[PDB]
């Protein structure tokens, strides 16, 4: 028994939590326990990894708490297998630096802290970032993740960050967090595939733990492995598709935006005259908040405002907050082009306001490729767009040059762009011909284009 | 128009479920409960209460549970139409006219269950299968006004399902007994979110072995082992998840931040506003059904994070201690009567350094938990069902069943603060260590 | 009176445990009647991959487990067409549930007319599984056949009829012959589930979810094209690394030329030994009756295989040594038939010389000559569509729809290998330590 | 050159398989005898004999079995070596000069089993470790060659391993014990193969907490109760696949249509030709070891196939029953003693209809299979599994489990006795009445699957 500094204390006991998906979270050092312990991570249990998924998947209740342990624990078993075949001591200068161990560590389990609820729509309402406030968070004093980090080294919270905004000079370390494979989306598409029911959207995690390996670039990923690499991909895609986007869990986000926008304008108006009882949001409302107050905001304080609002005096705020709550999603149809579409969308848009729907907050435009996920598109002057696959001699090919599926994947390349509405609208009063006229421009659940 | 109880869908509707892998609704009446406001309102709120403290995948709503339990139901109902119906067996077989009514009660067997159940019922005395009765049968709810557009009688008639006194044992037992579609889906689906994966037994094979008969609801005696196993998920379950002391200490903490918290709602020298707003009718202890409607686990946790700030340290140090996981430890003991003298005297140390023991301790048993343990009320009981259609019970002819019966090490326990195994009140913080040796009470004074 | 056989539903149904479908669901009497006759017996012990199980040793499933897990999957699309699409609800474009019984007749026999290796088989001794699967079926002297003509005399030829396509419901010709049918459904997933290629696996629950009767027969949802999709992928991963693999089909030439140098020992009049081949004699000789044919299964051969290691002939003994003991054939990857032709003839010269003939140590073999086909939707053709179909009941060819399923397409995978022992790559040094330019 | 006991493979060499995902192959060594001759023929055995009759599934072999075995032991000596090396623990630590001896002993533990083990040995007299030891120690297999050139004594030593008694209890304890990689792999592969998806434990939560020791293997407290999970899918794999009456029913037909060939070659008066070359040995009572390998399933069935066509009564129709599955019906009972004279009386009616009831019918336990129960002898070191405290003690599991303790209390064995379905049931529409009172007189007897004695 020694005099070990913070940086290097071990628990007498390895603590291990249990998990669905990777069967067990194994926590050894000091550090990352008192982080996994820390308000703002715990805080993290009270948001909804999926946001509005849940609506169409219920099996995706699952907590950023989780999937932020789950990014620490794949990236622990990928910083045992470098420390234990492709160490700097058998490999020299460009192999893995067990030094980075810790850092890594701390990078994989905070780099989704600066999350808030339903983030995707709150940032577009709100002009949040989480990224942004990721940072904040590693480097405000204010914070338990800082007063942690800084007893590690005086520099300890910079550097952390530095790996989440990728400006750290070891790109093993930044590649392993974030990348086109790495533990973030490694977790994400096993958990989020394991919650929503869609088990084969899956690929296998020991293949690739026993393939990966750092270089002086980065991570790649031996030969042998490409098949493996391969279904990764397939599941990436698959989840996708299938699941982030969905048109029902869209049209749930579509009024929740319209819901916290409705809010908001409300607040400001001095016309209007009831209290929203909305304390935590306020600051929202303004567009003035402090960290402090941004860290009180998870998925319960909303949905305990929109119970308080459908009492409210505004018909509006009332339905929306009755929608969200109780789920009435608009519906969807597809067009092709924004430019094309534009003077059928405007006219069903009369209708629906003839037939008594502020178009406002009860239309909208909607494109997937507005959604925070993103396609395999390799590009040689982004190295990190690229997965790279190590062939025995030690050189580096790109991915989709020897994949013929993947190439094909990454050449489906296309998101989809929806109108939405109220089902209302659809479904069958002195409104009989606006309506009859609407479902006449919804064919094979696409606006048919005649205006 | 075809009448609403006859109204099957053309096209069946699936929610995809990662426990069942589908929910298959095939009745527009069912759809229509599934999408009601009162069965919506269980998305928020969580079937595990403070379990996902100790097993941080236990996140799953009371809505996907019963979606669950609806879903297991219409299975058992399905097996029954097609290999043991009244057309083959007479009054030993199943009438399929009582599927809707089977299936409406098991969707909505636990829709009066409120935020943080157990503990919730402890402080404000509501009582969930008195409001799921409520629910079902008052005018002013969705289910009520869905239900009741079957037929008029149809929510009373769906509410003695729940009671247990609709006049088909059949239907009682299917929603109701030691095995049954509630407790096996929350088995399963408890094990498949928190990982645990000792409680997973193998469903299709009871699905297999599970007859109607004229009394109820039997198990073919050849499908003993699969009973058996379903007894020995139960058992795992139990000793490993349901019982575990962290989500217990969780549960202690949450009891004591409601109390404080009633305590100062109640206090005429306590200025500052709680605002919770929902909260104060059951403050007042004068609530209707709407205001209990309105509640669910995020309306608790946003008041919890109002409160943080309040000038009152024991009430901002419990809503502290929740939000944050801050459990109090705990040890076990044996006796009430012997370990009394050494408790009060803990009691004395932990005021000692500051902790009111009134908030910072508690005493606490397996026995006060909602759920219990296999003993062989009404019937209530496993039988099996011998090929010439006699029926045995299970523990008579399973000598394992017999011993895990025999087999309730339900313990107790003396919840403290942490901090009190971890400034000169450190001869204190020894004096007390000294009393508690691996997660066990040491009897000295 | 009493229940005509038709009709003779189970009072409860029986379950045979399955690992990849959970359970096969048997409800009729007359399915369970041919699941337990003779002929549906016999393929216990007939492979299903036949050699792949030499690089994928799970691999050991039989056809008696693949036919039934065809059965079970046509039984769950029944199923769902009759609660969702039936004839009263859709009409001509809907299910009509009395042809369950002869669909899920057909399922079940579909692959009876396997023997034991069937390609490698067929191409020797000129045998045709498809015309053995019809004989059976419509052949007094079999169990199948007296199962089948119980349930009515027509029904045999009716029967047989859905198998080779002639049967006038394109409905239940297509559920277990089409681009996406049970069969294909269940060989992709038991492959997989056997070999480990445990991705491979695609969602059935989903392709179940949007599979549809029309009138022309069996299409699929336009929503469920990414299902479908994911279907194809599967196929893709499926044919590239296990059903092509070059290790199996090193296996494959061996048997090939073992049996075929059997044949030519027996029809050489010269050499006298007793081969011990009892079952074996009728076709040699190109002339054997069905009864014959039906005692063929892969213990069969293999037990003649042992015997023939010590058979005078050492070509003989040597290639059942090599296929009992595992001792394959290698092989490398050209492009051209015509203009590989000079390197080949050389490399037959150099392995003569050390003690081993070319006519029996090496082959030409493609990936295009196994009984797999790649999804190659023609214009012409309705057979070779896999049809999508709009909410309105307008069909697109899926290939039109997701540039994913054509650039699968059009990725012509076409192998070409040249095989050759492996004791060529290590009489004395100077012999083969030349000439393996080839890497 | 490179000594043959360190010969490691350019590259690491990986199998697919279904259960352990890869099997890797490191050693030179490994490689060959997995690729031996005695190795290759466990892929045509099956692993479980008759169970693919009810579970049709079940068709994996021997040789996928081994492979599984060696993996999971391989698994084993890579944690042992990196957490519990004897340069770590000293006395209670792991040696891993010890991997290559306990790799072999693993890869070959089987090797001498032959086709239907259990019914084999029961009619040719034969036994499948003397078998498998004499592989090993015999110069004229292919897996002595490659042992031998490990190393003269080495062969012996793999041997011993087998035969438990080499010295080193962590080597001996891996592969045979209570909680082994024999063990470990059938549960798994068994459950995998028939479908009984949730009769599984947790592989990887054992193998984070095994444990070696100075007495052999133990596993931490801590992960009690993933070793509680192994002991409840080992019961529930006995009591719903291995005793499953029906696929005895199949082996009890496999025995007899044995027996009665062994019976009809050894009649002077039946001059027929069985035409089982390979199996003469054995109907002899005299082998060699070249004659035993020869034997696999795929031999027995072939000959079957041609028994159906001999002028026997009693063995054609075995040889049907067998090949096209007609296994004997069964019906349990208690007590033998009790039992006994009904049985008799049962006996003389299946007679009376035409069943001979030496070879239509039998009396046989779960007792009699190859299947052990858990039961700690607190003085009987080998019988127990140990779990490891903080302190280092060592506590045997039953002691601090209720449910093993449960389990391990309700060990028991049935009680069958099997004849013809056709005593049973009359038929569709029953029509055949010249035995028809024998037959009624029989069922009068089996009543809720159980034998009943008239009061
Ligand atoms: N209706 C409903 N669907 C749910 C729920 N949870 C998950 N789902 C799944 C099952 C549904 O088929 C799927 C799509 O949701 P909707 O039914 O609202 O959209 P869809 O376009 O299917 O509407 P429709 O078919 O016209 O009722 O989401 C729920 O609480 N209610
Ligand atoms: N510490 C901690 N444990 C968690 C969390 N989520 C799940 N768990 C699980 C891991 C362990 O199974 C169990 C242990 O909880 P604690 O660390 O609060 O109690 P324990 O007394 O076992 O450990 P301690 O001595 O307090 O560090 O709870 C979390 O956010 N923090
Ligand atoms: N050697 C061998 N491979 C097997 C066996 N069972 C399955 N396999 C699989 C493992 C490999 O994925 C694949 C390769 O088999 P081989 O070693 O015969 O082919 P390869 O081209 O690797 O020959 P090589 O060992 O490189 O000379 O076969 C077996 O019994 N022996
Ligand atoms: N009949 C039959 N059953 C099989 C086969 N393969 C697996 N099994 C499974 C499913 C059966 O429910 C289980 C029991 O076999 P049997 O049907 O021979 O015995 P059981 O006592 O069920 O006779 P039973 O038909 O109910 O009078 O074995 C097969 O080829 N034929
Ligand atoms: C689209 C899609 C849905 N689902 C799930 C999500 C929902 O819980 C459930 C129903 O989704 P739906 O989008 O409703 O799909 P459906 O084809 O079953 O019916 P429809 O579109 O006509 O309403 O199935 C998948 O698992 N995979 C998928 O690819
Ligand atoms: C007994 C048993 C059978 N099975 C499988 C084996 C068979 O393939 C299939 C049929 O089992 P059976 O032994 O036939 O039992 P059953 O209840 O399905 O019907 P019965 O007794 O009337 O025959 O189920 C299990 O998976 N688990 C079990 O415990
Ligand atoms: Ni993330
Ligand atoms: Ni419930
Ligand atoms: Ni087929
Ligand atoms: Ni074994």
């Amino acid at each position: 028994a020694m005099t070990i500094p913070y940086k290097e204390q071990r628990l007498p006991i390895e603590k291990v939590f249990r998990d669905p998906v990777h069967n067990y979270i194994h926590v050894q050092h000091q550090v990352i326990l008192d982080l996994i312990n820390s308000a703002e991570v715990q805080r993290l249990r009270r948001i909804k990894q999926l946001g509005t998924s849940s609506f169409t998947f219920h099996g995706a209740e699952h907590s950023r708490f989780s999937h932020s342990l789950g990014v620490y624990e794949i990236t622990r078993r990928i910083c045992e297998i470098f420390q234990r075949n492709y160490s700097v001591e058998r490999l020299g200068e460009n192999g893995w630096n067990d030094d980075e161990r810790l850092i890594t560590l701390c990078a994989a389990l905070l780099h989704d802290v600066g999350h808030g609820p339903y983030s995707h729509t709150f940032e577009h309402i709100f002009d949040t970032n989480h990224e942004a406030i990721t940072v904040q968070i590693i480097t405000s004093p204010e914070t338990e993740v800082y007063q942690i980090l800084n007893r590690v080294s005086a520099d300890f919270p910079e550097k952390v960050a530095s790996v989440i905004t990728k400006q750290y000079p070891n790109p093993q370390v930044v590649q392993m967090i974030s990348s086109q494979i790495d533990a973030d989306r490694m977790d994400y598409l096993l958990r989020d595939a394991y919650f929503t029911g869609t088990e084969y959207g899956t690929f296998d995690l020991t293949r690739i733990l026993r393939v990966i390996r750092p270089y002086k670039g980065g991570i790649a990923f031996a030969m042998n492995g490409m098949h493996a690499v391969e279904d990764y991909i397939v599941s990436r895609y698959q989840m996708y598709v299938q699941v982030y986007f969905h048109p029902v869990s869209r049209g749930m986000e579509v009024i929740l935006d319209h819901l916290l926008h409705r809010a908001k304008e409300l607040f400001e108006n001095p016309e209007f005259d009831y209290d929203l009882q909305a304390s935590l949001l306020v600051p929202f409302f303004k567009g003035d908040f402090t960290l402090q107050e941004y860290l009180k905001l998870d998925d319960g304080v909303l949905s305990t405002y929109f119970t308080q609002w459908m009492d409210v005096p505004d018909s509006i705020l009332g339905d929306l907050a009755k929608r969200f709550l109780m789920r009435k999603p608009l519906k969807s149809a597809t067009f092709t082009n924004e430019k094309e579409s534009a003077a059928t969308i405007a006219y069903l848009r009369e209708l629906i306001e003839k037939v008594g729907f502020n178009p406002k907050y009860y239309t909208a435009i909607n494109s997937s490729y507005d959604l925070p996920y993103d396609f395999y598109r390799p590009n040689k002057d982004r190295h990190r767009t690229q997965i790279e696959l190590m062939q025995k001699d030690g050189s580096l090919v790109e991915l989709a040059t020897v994949s013929p599926l993947v190439a094909a994947l990454a050449g489906q390349s296309q998101g989809d762009e929806r109108f939405y509405f109220p089902k209302e609208m659809l479904d069958q009063d002195l409104f009989d011909e606006t309506y009859r006229e609407f479902s006449s421009y919804i064919h094979n659940g696409a606006l048919v284009l005649k205006k």
